[PDB]
């Protein structure tokens, strides 16, 4: 439903139901902790805004637009060990769009440091894509 | 309900609601991400199979058998470290029915590496239920 969405991003990140709010252009961010983007179904902790902000737009690449300029909150995620596992491997593939995706290799996940979204072709590893390292993959 | 598990499922997995499927026999797998066992209400990813391939059984160690081939849903969720902290300790024993259940001891946590099911008895330990080491315990 509307309500009920909320609740259980509430209950995914342990903040009271009151601190959830949807994303849409206009909605006032100050005094909520957590926004959730109905179009990719993903969730994030925001910063304390100034009282009053409002949202201008949401990327795909979780890049968060306000009326006080903006912040990552993908960067932000991963500053907070918040982490969202891709389904599939580098062996399959896959997209990386936001810096708080993960994409499993053999013995660890990875993140994207570089360049977004970031195309994983099947076959890949993180040596064949780019190189382990800042700017490029980082292990998680 | 039916719906709204299936979206409470989507948030814990970070995946949409459209990616979540109950598992039934013969319902098509391709297209999906998630897989939700109603009877042990525990979800699993799953690989991306051949489009049209249809799950035929899912066991309480999470086997899963389809249309295609099988595959070890418990083994695939520990290669995404995707784990299930079970109730209770060593000390207060439990029963150890899939490879991403974990058991806690006073010093962390165990997977077990061996023969499904495992049954631990109240006030045991790793070193008294079969070690800790490939085929036994495994520290998470
Ligand atoms: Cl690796
Ligand atoms: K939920």
């Amino acid at each position: 439903g509307s309500g009920s969405t909320l609740r259980e991003v509430a209950r995914v990140t342990n903040v009271k139901d009151t601190e959830v709010i949807y994303f849409s252009v206009g909605a006032v961010l100050s005094g909520y902790k957590v926004i959730y983007d109905k179009v990719t179904q993903r969730s994030y902790f925001i910063p304390e805004l100034p009282t009053g902000t409002t949202a201008v737009s949401l990327s795909s690449s979780a890049i968060l637009v306000h009326s006080a300029g903006s912040v990552d909150l993908g960067a932000l995620a991963v500053s907070r060990e918040e982490y969202v596992t891709l389904s599939g491997t580098f062996d399959s593939g896959a997209v990386i769009n936001t810096k708080n995706e993960l994409l499993t290799h053999t013995d660890g996940k990875y993140r994207w440091d570089g360049t977004l979204p970031k195309t994983v072709a099947a076959g890949s590893t993180p040596a064949t894509t780019g190189g382990v390292g800042s700017g490029a993959w980082l292990s998680v």
